[PDB]
């Protein structure tokens, strides 16, 4: 419950920066109108833009973590369907995703809704912590199966490894939640929720890749 | 306990339903620029400031919560007041509600951002599962008030709505949109901490009729 309460004060917190610049890009444009550049008028316009997406990252982002909290209807479902649809929404221009996929279905019990947001967040501290090169893949064991992500970044050693599913940060660098950290909390609640569990490791090309196991029927 | 959480939820959810609105307008603003006057153009940017103000609002609301502990001060206000806020705030150029308010006021006793949400739930939820038409309609009777939105979608089915007022559920016809299965969650429990009654039913249409009552006391 309070650990939670914490947590949304964080949030509201680190929203007022983001709040603050769309107001006042808004309050220029709005006196501004016989004034200025079309140039400029589209920069406010698309830095804006760029915030209100900041914004809606950390909401939903804690939403998401509230959700982990309850219980939720599973039922049978292809993972490389879900993975499908997770990796064309994160598909992006701005990043580009090397799919390899298990080339066959595979079953597991789970709440494809949760799923969806545990590989989303992979996917984007994949985009962080990594330098552009991003893949996602699957397979099965007779008993379980999986997916994971993998980026080219700096490669996390073991020891930094467990102080990255912190959600809050200790530098006070002006936010009080870490992005990164409350996403890999909320992808490693999730998989517990499908008595899975994730591993982390090295990637092929040095970067992180984090593994996340889930039980076949 | 379980209560605890749909509030986070309910603050959470419904700081997104402004910011959204803004990406509407700035979107339009970094396409439309050539084309577009100053008096639109003004309006435009009033209205990304309106909708700033409301997440502050609710941020507000919450904080208040931690130190108060209380969580929906109520007092008397104008119902119509706030609906036309909504209605003003989520139709644009694009899309046109119908409107049957009562003529004049109505006082009620409420607290009147957590309404305002209420109604925005309702109102996106119409624009969300119906095809475009959209009506808020309020009126008064000897000890209640109501407001109500429709839509011309394809309504609820009895046997499911009592399904999908919980948190976290979605539709399977909502499968196909994009959500969270928050928003009726939300009105709802905004509508009893007023000690109110919603009432769902089909439209003028055939969609969605949702409506609230609201107590009004007598001195
Ligand atoms: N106006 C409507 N017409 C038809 N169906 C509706 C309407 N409003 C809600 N529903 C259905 O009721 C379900 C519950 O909605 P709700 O709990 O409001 O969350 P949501 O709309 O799914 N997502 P969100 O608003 O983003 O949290 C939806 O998934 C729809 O199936
Ligand atoms: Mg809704």
């Amino acid at each position: 419950a309070d650990d939670r309460t914490l947590l949304m004060a964080g949030v509201s917190h680190d929203l007022r920066t983001p709040l603050t610049r769309i107001r006042a890009y808004a309050e220029t444009i709005y006196n501004s109108l016989g004034e200025l550049d079309l140039s400029t008028l589209k920069e406010l316009a698309e830095s804006i833009n760029k915030d209100i997406e900041e914004c809606n990252a950390i909401i939903e982002q804690f939403i998401d973590y509230l959700r982990t909290g309850q219980e939720m209807p599973m039922e049978m479902a292809d993972l490389n369907a879900v993975l499908g649809e997770v990796i064309a929404a994160e598909s992006g221009y701005e990043r580009e995703i090397e799919t390899a996929l298990y080339p066959g279905s595979i079953e597991v019990k789970m709440h494809p809704l949760s799923i969806k947001r545990a590989v989303a967040n992979m996917v984007v501290n994949a985009a962080r912590y990594g330098n552009g090169w991003i893949k996602v893949s699957s397979g099965t064991e007779p008993n379980r199966a999986w997916f994971q992500v993998e980026d080219d970044g700096p490669g996390i050693a073991p020891e930094q490894r467990k102080h990255l599913f912190q959600p809050f940060v200790r530098g006070d660098s002006a936010r009080t939640i870490s992005g990164t950290g409350l996403g890999l909390a909320i992808v490693q609640r999730i998989v517990d929720n499908h008595n899975g569990m994730l591993e982390l490791g090295t990637s092929e090309r040095g970067g992180l890749s984090i593994r996340a196991w889930l039980p076949v029927p």
